[PDB]
Formats: structure tokens, C-alpha cells, sequence
């Protein structure tokens, strides 16, 4: 069994692996790569996701959200105010304000300290979830708005086909914001790249080990465990590595650099922090491994996790049986 110890492993394509992207993530998984749950690929020097970056201020953040954490320093959660719309280069220079910016630190790892004592005492305005892509048109390796679709992937292993789409998001951070402990939908495969700007740091649980994770996460948020039977799927709740060891949950974490990669596997619950400002883009995508995670997928049907419109097909599809409670959560 290759990659046993469930380690994230590191890929370097050349320009001519570059091509072909499923036959890639074909490879990475024979080398056991989603065995960790999360892979980086660092893209051949020949490759660009676009000329330059300078012209970016104008995108607007519609809904800015800022990040209140409740709970202690490593076990809390967070909810997301809604404020008012800023464009990119009103946001980035709120990123470098007094009260925003990255404070002075040695390298990563003091960095990740200061992250986790800290976090809970600041609220930092994350521009998350908004359509759209950087890519070039004319980037042809790689493109995260040229992926075959989803429904297409559906479609080629199971014969039906299904309404829908699968687009891309752009996410501006910022120092201390924060993606709670979460699978994809559907245990769907995420792709992210990170265009711009100061890292980002992830945390993986192994996809082997995630009930090991859900069970801890009933333990630490009780009334939210009660209320429902997939809390995480509300992307609220974040978990320290310190608790993490204490607890014994199998975890990696590793940071991601502007201009790199990461896959995260089916069923491989991540989470992390920005640096300071930056840009990612991220899409979900399938492979014909991934069918079996998504027939197994949980549900929230409490009616807090509300989804895109193109989730309904894979679960009228793959879990005929939830369909029904589901749909009522959604409605
Ligand atoms: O970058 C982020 O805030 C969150 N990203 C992901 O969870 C992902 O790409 O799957
Ligand atoms: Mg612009
Ligand atoms: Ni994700
Ligand atoms: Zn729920």
C-alpha cells in the first residue's frame, strides 16, 4: 500500500505531465497521495495561471464576512456578519491596516503560535465564495474554470444525465481568517489555487480516520451534535492541533505559497488560516473514485448547511433514500 502513513505528498509535474489533468490526479492517487486526505503540486516554471495580477482592484467583495469566534482558544466557533460590499483594493488595503495586518513574526510555525492563541480575540473579514475566476483564457494546463464538469463526470460513469453546473469561487483573505474543519459537499475532490499573496496554512485528517475526527467534534460541540447528525457540514467549528494530538486525531498540516496548488481528496476533512492577504480560487471536482464517496456521503438536513442548486441531482442520484429529508432541509 503506497503512502501508508498518510503523509501529504509533495508533486512537482513537468510541463508535459502538466497536460493531461485527470491522468495527473490518476497518478498522484497511485503513489497514495489521498491517503492524506490533501496534496500539494507546485506547477512546472514553464506555467502561468495569468500575465500579471495589477489589474484585480475592481472585482467587487459583494458580502464581506466578518469572522466572530465564540469558545477557547482551540476549540471554538465561528459565525460570519454580513458587512457591507467593498471592491478588491478597498479590501486589501483594510487587509494592511493597523488593525488587520499580519503582526511581526520569525517564520511560519511562530506565525501558526500566535494564530492559535490569539484567533479567537479578533473578528477578520474573509471575501469568501464569489463566482469567478483569474485564469487567463489562454491558460491551458491547470485552467480551474476549464475542468470537466462534475455532471459531465456523473454522467460518463453512471449513463444519466443531470441538470447543473460546477464554477469556480475566488476567496480574498486576510490575516486570521479561517475555514472551520470540513469535508466537500458530496465528499467531492476541492482544487485550489493560490493566485496571490500571503500563505495559507492547512490541516488534514487522513479520509480513513474522518469518523475519528466526527466523533471528537460531538464530543467538543454538544448542543450543536444534538441539533444535528452532519454538524460539520455548517462549516463552523474549528479545532487546534494541540487539541488534535491531545485527543489523539491523526492530522497533517502543511503551508500553501502563492502560486501553488492543493487537491483535497473525497472524505478528507480540512481546515486552516490565512497568512494576510490573498487571493485563492477553488473548485470542486470529480474523478470515477470519487462515485463511491459521494453514494456515502452525509447530510445535514437540519436546514443550517443550505447548498448550491446543482447538489440536488447528486443526491436524487446517489442517495435516492435522502433525497426526500434532505430536499426538506433545503426548503
Ligand atoms: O481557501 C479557503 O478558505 C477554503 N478552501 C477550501 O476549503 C478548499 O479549497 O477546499
Ligand atoms: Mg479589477
Ligand atoms: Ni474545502
Ligand atoms: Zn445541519
Amino acid at each position: 500500500a503506497q503512502n501508508p502513513n498518510c503523509n501529504i505528498m509533495i508533486f512537482h509535474p513537468t510541463k508535459e505531465e502538466f497536460n493531461d489533468f485527470d491522468k495527473y490526479i490518476a497518478y498522484m492517487e497511485s503513489q497514495g497521495a489521498h491517503r492524506a486526505g490533501l496534496a500539494k503540486i507546485i506547477p512546472p516554471k514553464e506555467w502561468k495561471a495569468r500575465e500579471t495580477y495589477d489589474n484585480i482592484s475592481e472585482i467587487l467583495i459583494a458580502t464581506p464576512l466578518q469572522q466572530v469566534a465564540s469558545g477557547r482558544a482551540g476549540v471554538f466557533t465561528q459565525y460570519h456578519k454580513k458587512k457591507k460590499a467593498m471592491t478588491v483594493g478597498e479590501y486589501r488595503h483594510l487587509a494592511n491596516s493597523k488593525k488587520y495586518q499580519t503582526p511581526p513574526h520569525q517564520n511560519f510555525e511562530d506565525l501558526e503560535r500566535k494564530y492559535w492563541k490569539n484567533r479567537i480575540y479578533n473578528s477578520p473579514i474573509y471575501g469568501a465564495d464569489i463566482s469567478g475566476s483569474l485564469f487567463d483564457e489562454n491558460t491551458k494546463q491547470w485552467n480551474l474554470g476549464h475542468l470537466g464538469t462534475i455532471q459531465d463526470l456523473l454522467e460518463k460513469e453512471c449513463g444519466v444525465v443531470i441538470e447543473g453546473v460546477n464554477t469556480p469561487y475566488l476567496y480574498f483573505g486576510m490575516w486570521k481568517t479561517t475555514f472551520a474543519w470540513h469535508t466537500e459537499d458530496m465528499d467531492l475532490y476541492s482544487i485550489n489555487y493560490l493566485h496571490l499573496g500571503e500563505p495559507k496554512t492547512w490541516y488534514v485528517v487522513p479520509p480513513e480516520h474522518g469518523q475519528r475526527l466526527e466523533r471528537l467534534a460531538r464530543e467538543l460541540f454538544p448542543g450543536s451534535s444534538r441539533g444535528c447528525g452532519a454538524f460539520l457540514r455548517h462549516k463552523v467549528a474549528l479545532i487546534s492541533p494541540t487539541v488534535l494530538k491531545e485527543n489523539g486525531i491523526p492530522f497533517n498540516r502543511i503551508t500553501q505559497e502563492a502560486g501553488e496548488f492543493m487537491v483535497t481528496f473525497p472524505y478528507g476533512y480540512h481546515a486552516g488560516f490565512n497568512h494576510g492577504f490573498n487571493c485563492a480560487e477553488a473548485i470542486n471536482f470529480a474523478t470515477p473514485r470519487w462515485i463511491d464517496y459521494g453514494k456515502m456521503a452525509s447530510q445535514c438536513s437540519c436546514g443550517e448547511a443550505r447548498v448550491t442548486f446543482s447538489m440536488d441531482a447528486f443526491v436524487r442520484i446517489l442517495q435516492p433514500e435522502r433525497y426526500d429529508l434532505w430536499k426538506r432541509g433545503q426548503d
